């Protein structure tokens, strides 16, 4: 068969996560040794060939920064086993008790390592489509990794949104969105603005301003990740190479505040 099956014996099925659409998501071990991430289908709500095909794209893929595909059953119900991310989602971790201590440092850090595995599929010539922080997993020592990668309105570029053209360069628009993100503790971006607001606006030329106690450096680099033309949008590689500089190439002057 493929070198992913596994025997259904070796998966253990601990602890439930969530539970949608198409299956669940499970902590659990693999060959009673390996504490993984495991992802069920429901059988009567998605086509087989439909889910397991996310599977076969991270099959190809290998980074230290996403999320990593262990293995799978590809036989009806499906299993899928990835790495274990132990603190669930940044959304998740940005707003809940570890948030209120997260500070500048530490979120342009985070910042940083999403920006290296989006380099990666950057690379890679592909594109992810949904980058965004209820996207984005946390592991031990704020580690960060890009995951599902197989309406956003306020995450999604115009173009994309409107006229379908997803690129990376759209991808890098949802990374400034993203930006903000890590910059307001997880707050939903556009505050008070519903979908329809946003694509006018946006349209208009509008762009969310400078986050409370956020250097304007950092809000500077987001605007450029929302020039109205995708192919003024800067790069991941950049991205990644000014967040890693970022206290010493943009801000040597960063004293602690408040919140960031």
């Amino acid at each position: 068969k493929d070198a992913w099956e596994i025997p259904r014996e070796s998966l253990r099925l601990e602890v439930k996560l969530g539970q949608g659409c198409f299956g669940e998501v499970w902590m659990g071990t693999w060959n009673g040794t390996t504490r993984v991430a495991i992802k069920t289908l429901k059988p009567g709500t998605m086509s087989p060939e439909a889910f397991l095909q996310e599977a076969q794209v991270m099959k190809k893929i290998r980074h230290e920064k996403l999320v990593q595909l262990y293995a799978v059953v590809s036989e009806e119900p499906i299993y899928i086993v990835t790495e274990y991310m132990s603190k669930g989602s940044l959304l998740d971790f940005l707003k809940g008790e570890m948030g209120k201590y997260l500070r500048l440092p530490q979120l342009v850090d985070m910042a940083a390592q999403i920006a290296s595995g989006m380099a990666y599929v950057e690379r890679m010539n592909y594109v992810h489509r949904d980058l965004r922080a209820a996207n984005i997993l946390v592991g031990e020592n704020l580690v960060c990794k890009v995951a599902d990668f197989g309406f956003p309105i306020k995450w999604t570029a115009p173009e994309a949104a409107l006229y379908g053209r997803f690129t990376i360069k759209s991808d890098v628009w949802s990374f400034g969105i993203l930006l903000t993100e890590l910059t307001t503790k997880g707050r939903v971006p556009y505050p008070g603005m519903v979908n329809r607001e946003v694509l006018d606006q946006v349209e208009r030329g509008y762009r969310m301003p400078c986050p409370p106690e956020c250097p304007e450096s950092l809000h500077d680099l987001m605007c450029q990740c929302w020039r109205k033309d995708p192919e003024e949008r800067p790069t991941f590689e950049y991205l990644q190479a000014f967040l890693e500089d970022y206290f010493t190439s943009t801000e040597p002057q960063y004293q602690p505040g408040e919140n960031l």
